[PDB]
């Protein structure tokens, strides 16, 4: 933001000055050796702040400041007299300002002095936000918008960030000078820049620099910027665009740089939405025709739109100008469309049933207003242990805003985290509760009902293909009781893990009755349909119907589940067929889209 | 750091307790439904902090604390009585502490509570330091020490960090329990761990976990840790080792986790040394036999060891226990040895003449006590522009401690930064000065000597193969004067760049007389031997002899160079043949090793 000019008496000096930059003078280096003093006078447009004739000591600082842009080339003068011989200096005032939404308010602001071309997190920080163009507004084009080098629809401009170049110079100022917009060679494959007139490519992959065609006088120019890559292990998420003013008055000599200015964009990360957030839409996809009814009733009850899943997770990206949903598809078919993004980056833990996120929490000082991502892993790497692909773990950690927590889920047969934990909206305290499966909770009910005389109750009743099981001989099973004692020990481990990494007290956790049967390789499957895993649409739940032993009319499992959830204000609605069997895979067909956080992601300091 | 135990009246509960971890009791979950109150008594060794019989409300917190390690299994008891039915709890106190030099003092300290297994920069931060094993103490082995899986010499242990596992448990405690040391699967290729008895590999590449063989009783165990990779774009520089306590009492059931503890190591980065640092050794390598003399005189004068270069840079890595020099070799033969490291990670800007570092500076608040790395680059990427390989730039930025500054040097023919800038030790102010080549400085002398009557002086005098040039017709050359006006404009650009990124005033910069001749493709070579580039060994300089025009006995160029450097207290010693010509490459054979910073790198906060 500075420029040093050296004037000499033998030859007049011509210098360009950009409004907003400090300019100092070097009059000592080329001063007459017999001269011991000097004095300076200049035109009204030129202001001198030097710190009545001065003794030409090297320590003196001659500062120059120009009021406004020049109407002609060298229309401002500076006379330097030595003590006599005079030295001349012809100055031209020009305005070169590169502007972007650095205040994160939706409106473009010029370069303001506190930013210093550095991106900073927080409410008191500065830096523009750039979105990944990962959707498909153009209904005709089947590919992604960022895969080509053209702007097809006007609706696509809403997704791109705006950048303006306003210039006020003399008319004949551009016959010997030139402007060039450029980006680093490492960042060029992540960003593409358009010039609006009607849009053409100036910057992008294999095009790091481009000469600009501007006229003299007062002229502003609009640019539209798009991102082509999410933040990852090889891309922190910053893009820096730069304008440069070059002197080309010498035909034989290469171009000389006179002025540079930059703006720094940050690529918006992918953010998940917890169950506590309101649902915008419910997605569903031969069987369970009656369950489609029970599903449609719940959506109509919770006032949520329904349209006709475990392999994908619906997130979003947001900027001050645009906010749209983006679906992350597991590696284990892309739904691109208007305001619908898509991103893609093999073990059984790579599926997104193993991928969940907590409500906003505060853990021992650190605030997580966007919650924390939760995924499962082994307790320690062995030959027979599984883990989520490192490439996937890196992506989630690269998004930064939602600090991932590694849980233990390798004990389960499937290995997903959603099958032993869940979150529900609560009226008091934190505003939510943590639902954890509990064998101890399930056993207590069965033993209490055995003492109640109804120990002859047969489970699996009213089922087409199932074996009746009595409460009496279920409690008398020494094999099942040992396994559910081992499973409880696993959930207890994760219980204390979540209590520490989410800052949860026991008064925020609710134990839900559930027991498991050991499979081959000592893996764990649910003995009856997993109730802790469900469909949460606000105050309305959609728990799978447990089909537990009938006692005095209604199922005792549902009675306890309701007894724990009704005081929260949660309307329970048990579904006849939530999960379905294949061929040997148990799946669920429901998936939700929820309203993004009101909290802007760029305001937290990771 | 917690563990929740649930006792039941129908069956006694046995529980293991690690000294240092908080333990809470769950007596409500399995309490008799008819019971409304309870009371607890325990052995003297067990301490209860509950917050005179209690009403069994869920909100009550029963906390347990054990004084010391158990001498026998379940030698401490806890009786829980309900109101009556009693529930039992047999406890075993064990000590499992993993220790490392987390205080960065050279001595191993246990896990202290403020660390929380998180590495933190600064004097008030915590975290152990790990060095890359990139040297070769074993004189016989030709390869690097970290390339194999064995500890050959006792001298090699000084380079490795120490980690201890101290355990105090009952004797029969280990027949049903087991300990396992492990590291993440992503970090395993960067670290190798040895167990000392005599050393064997427990952890490393393709070996993420390993069972430990410890006896019962009071027993400590030593581990030696080495790093295998410097921090890069794919490795932030953190390693996390973890110990795990497993329960294996159930033969049929898989191992259950009871306790985990970790230590976090940070891999020490590569640090450069500026000219202001004292020189430990001078390296040199047919011709200029007389110059070897003038070189040996300077080293003997500055009291520095000499032994018989531009393609390599001598840096260092340091830890609280060991500090050794490491040579970074440019991609454009490895000198491994005892306490001599080696690291390696094609354009003409990839050479390390384009790689330099500044003295310790403070720039607008931010402190850089280890200086800042300086390398050259084009002003903007064009088809005909050059740049340092992105892989190289990433490595320097990954070292973090010395923030790299991108300068402009694409104008030069060679393109190196050392041929137009240098640093010298000063007595006052900052303690250093910045030496910049200056055509304006050189022209002023020549014009002043023309006025002095000695304008008939012929340059290139006393040279075997050279053409005589007079000061008169050198100043009268309109071609040379335009080119040195363009070169000055380049150095002036970098001048303001360094003033802003190093926080330098004009009172810290010294202009050195020098001019250049344009070559093909408008590139720049020095017209006479570059003086700003030299050999700085403390107060003693080794400037190349300019062979400038002779005036009244001595060379006027040397007279001005001395006039600027002598007041600093710098003894100038001009060398007859500093640079040599090949075939078309101009090189220098000298290279220096300097004393590392007293400032420990882990104390600054990047
Ligand atoms: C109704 C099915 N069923 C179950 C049952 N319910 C499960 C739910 C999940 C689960 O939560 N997920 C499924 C995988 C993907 C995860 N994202 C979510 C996983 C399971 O085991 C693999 C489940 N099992 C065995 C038990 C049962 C007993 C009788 C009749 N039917 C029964
Ligand atoms: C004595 C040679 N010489 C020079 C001269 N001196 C140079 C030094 C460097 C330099 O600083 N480096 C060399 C490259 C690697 C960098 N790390 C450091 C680079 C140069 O041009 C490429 C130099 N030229 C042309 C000019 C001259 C005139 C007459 C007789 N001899 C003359
Ligand atoms: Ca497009
Ligand atoms: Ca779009
Ligand atoms: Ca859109
Ligand atoms: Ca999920
Ligand atoms: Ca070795
Ligand atoms: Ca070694
Ligand atoms: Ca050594
Ligand atoms: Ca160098």
């Amino acid at each position: 933001q500075g420029t040093l000019i050296r004037v000499t008496p033998e030859q007049p000096t011509h210098a360009v000055c950009v409004l907003g930059t400090l300019t100092q003078l070097d009059i000592c280096s080329s001063a007459p050796e017999d001269c011991t003093s000097f004095s300076i006078n200049a035109s009204p447009g030129v202001v001198v702040d030097i710190a009545s004739t001065w003794p030409l000591d090297p320590g003196v600082e001659v500062t120059l400041t120009m009021k406004v842009a020049s109407g002609s080339t060298g229309d401002q003068k500076v006379q330097i007299s030595y003590y006599p011989v005079k030295a001349l200096l012809y100055l031209t005032g020009v305005e070169i300002s590169l502007c972007a939404d650095i205040t994160r308010t939706g409106k473009v602001k010029p370069t303001a002095v506190k930013d210093q071309r550095t991106w900073t997190w927080g409410p008191c920080g500065q830096g523009a936000i750039l979105l990944v163009n990962c959707d498909r507004d153009n209904l005709e084009s089947s590919a992604m918008d960022c895969e080509d080098d053209e702007v097809l629809d006007s609706e696509d401009l809403q997704d791109m960030s705006l950048m303006t170049l306003s210039t006020k110079t003399p008319k004949d100022f551009f016959t010997n000078h030139t402007l060039v917009l450029h980006v680093a060679r490492s960042e060029m494959d992540k960003v593409r820049v358009f010039q609006a007139t009607k849009c053409s490519v100036v910057l992008g992959p294999k095009w790091p620099s481009h000469y600009l065609m501007v006229p003299g006088g007062k002229h502003n120019m609009d640019f539209y910027v798009e991102a082509l890559a999410f933040p990852d292990t090889d891309f922190p998420g910053l893009i820096t665009l730069t304008i440069s003013l070059l002197d080309t008055s010498n035909l034989e000599l290469p171009e000389a740089v006179v002025f540079q200015d930059s703006v720094v964009f940050r690529v918006a990360p992918w953010i998940m939405t917890p169950n506590t957030q309101p649902p915008q839409e419910v997605y569903a996809c031969f069987e369970n025709e009656d369950f489609l009814k029970s599903v449609t009733t719940l959506a109509m009850k919770a006032k949520c739109k329904l349209t006709i899943q475990d392999e994908m997770e619906i997130g979003y990206i947001q900027a001050p100008h645009k906010t749209l949903p983006v679906v992350f598809d597991s590696p284990r078919k892309r739904v691109m469309g208007p305001d619908f993004g898509y991103v893609t980056r093999i073990s059984g833990l790579d599926s997104f049933g193993n991928l969940e996120v907590s409500p906003p929490v505060t853990v021992r000082g650190k605030e997580y207003p966007l919650g924390r991502i939760l995924f499962g892993d082994s307790c320690y790497p062995s030959n027979d242990s599984r883990q989520m692909h490192q490439a996937l773990q890196d992506f989630l950690s690269a998004q930064q805003v939602q600090a991932p927590v590694k849980l233990y889920s390798d004990w389960l047969s499937v290995g997903h985290v959603d099958e032993f934990l869940s979150f529900v909206p609560a009226p008091d305290r934190k505003g939510f509760r943590l639902l954890l499966a509990s064998p101890r909770s399930c056993y207590k009910l069965f033993q209490e009902q055995q003492n109640e005389g109804h120990g002859e109750a047969l489970l699996f009743e009213g089922i087409k293909k199932k074996k009746q099981q009595k409460i009496k001989n279920i409690l008398s099973n020494k094999t099942l009781r040992e396994h559910n004692s081992f499973v409880e020990r696993c959930i207890d481990w994760n219980r204390e893990l979540l209590k520490r990494e989410l800052g949860l007290a026991e008064s925020d956790i609710i134990d839900i009755p559930q027991l498991f049967k050991l499979k081959e390789f000592s893996k764990a499957e649910a003995f009856f349909p997993n109730m802790v895993n469900m469909l949460v649409l606000g105050k309305h739940l959609g728990i799978p119907k447990p089909f537990g032993p009938v006692i005095n009319g209604r199922c005792c499992l549902e009675e306890k589940v309701c007894s724990l959830l009704e005081p929260l204000g949660l309307q329970c609605t048990f579904i006849n067929d939530f999960f379905t069997y294949h061929i040997g895979e148990v799946h669920a067909g429901t998936n939700v889209r929820r309203k993004p956080f009101s909290f802007k992601w760029w305001n937290m300091v990771p």
